[PDB]
DNA sequence: CGACGTCAGCTGAACGGCGGTCGTCGATCG
DNA sequence: CGATCGACGACCGCCGTTCAGCTGACGTCG
């Protein structure tokens, strides 16, 4: 059939969408989530280390950092109740990105998908 | 657990090395490999259409199909022998890649992920 | 220097904007000024005659007509005529279309105008 | 006595046909011969500004260039040698015909009335 | 002398191509 | 690790090109 990447491909093309729609009524791009929920997961980390863990530049990922900043987000940088609060709502939105393009699948065929995505990687 | 999408990642750069490292040997690169095969599937396509379906800018698409043209593979474009030979070994090698990162699935497991990606693809 | 077709062109490049804009605020185009000046001077003439006079199609100036029956200008009942409307119009557009002549003939001298219409009256002729 | 517009016309009506008859034999017509004289002068022009500069739309021109194409007269397009003598030798054909309406008038009077001409003309 | 069939020739719209313009990413030193 | 310099690459205006749609001009006619 058609090559792997391809497969991949489509599927980011129909999640992207989705997910960038979902996180726009919250103010939020997806990097910003992606710093988000880095900073949430891995308290403390500088900028560098974060630019390299979302393989960005450090310059994207201190304009981002910015953002936060002034958005009350962030304060070796950290979170703050704001940024805990912010990053639970979008962590959910997402997720509810997730469910609407998994919807194809049955609940068993998404969690086996999921499993196999899983194990695909590592 | 993970979003969706830090998956789908984790898997495409898993694979994107190895499609890399498979069609080096071939004197190609990833962007020319997929002008080639989209070529090879509809022949006498333009350089703008060939550029809308892989989602570049038509400079980038004509720098592949100059880099092609000087490579005996391309003649409002077309292929030549030699550009389907090179197609072919092309198509083999990156499925090879593809057969080496699904491994890590049983073929029964193998097959029905890809069926579980085309649907999910839209 | 260029040729003879240029420069005459090139005058009326410079002549014919000058009419079209002069005839235009009276309800008038060229044509239409050309068949009234032509009714203007040969009452009674068909329409045929006077497409056959301003070198266009009998259509065109059929259409010309039909406006100029519209506006009260011309009677047809194919022997066309003028109405006391139309050779006011006709007087009128007469004095602006020279208005327009004397801007663009402004470049020369008087004694330079005159001559040069000699001229060209007899170049033709 | 009669508006200027008639007179240009009545005198362009005597030239028209004895530059026709005299560019006939050379195989030219007319707007050939303008395209021909303005290659002559400005070498290297495009189609759509040679069609610009002559008053005409761009299909013409191209009907004119191609036939120029032809009779090896054109090859951005620009003169070559047998297009250069046949540019001379209408120029000199169409500066006969002139020549036969001005011979009405004495030469200083031609003179003076293409002085007059020209400075009429913008 | 009008009228109609036939069709070449002109105008408005979208496509492909290309410059000026600037944001953004590697490569150095501090 | 943060900063700057140098330059490749992507947006985006205008220009040339094309085709659809149609109003105009010849070549028959009653």
């Amino acid at each position: 059939d058609a090559p792997l990447g391809y497969l991949l491909y489509r599927v980011g093309a129909v999640l992207r969408p989705e997910v960038s729609a979902a996180l726009s009524p919250l103010g939020l791009t997806l990097p910003e989530f992606v710093c988000l929920r880095m900073l949430s997961q891995s308290p403390g980390l500088s900028s560098a280390e974060l630019a390299r863990h979302a393989s960005v530049t450090p310059q994207a990922m201190n304009t981002v950092l910015r953002k936060l900043e002034d958005a009350g987000a962030v304060a070796p940088a950290t979170l703050t109740a704001r940024g805990r609060a912010l990053a639970k709502r979008a962590e959910a939105v997402v997720r509810a990105a997730d469910a609407r393009v998994l919807a194809r699948l049955t609940a068993p065929q998404q969690r086996e998908f999921k499993r196999m995505l899983e194990k695909l990687g590592s």
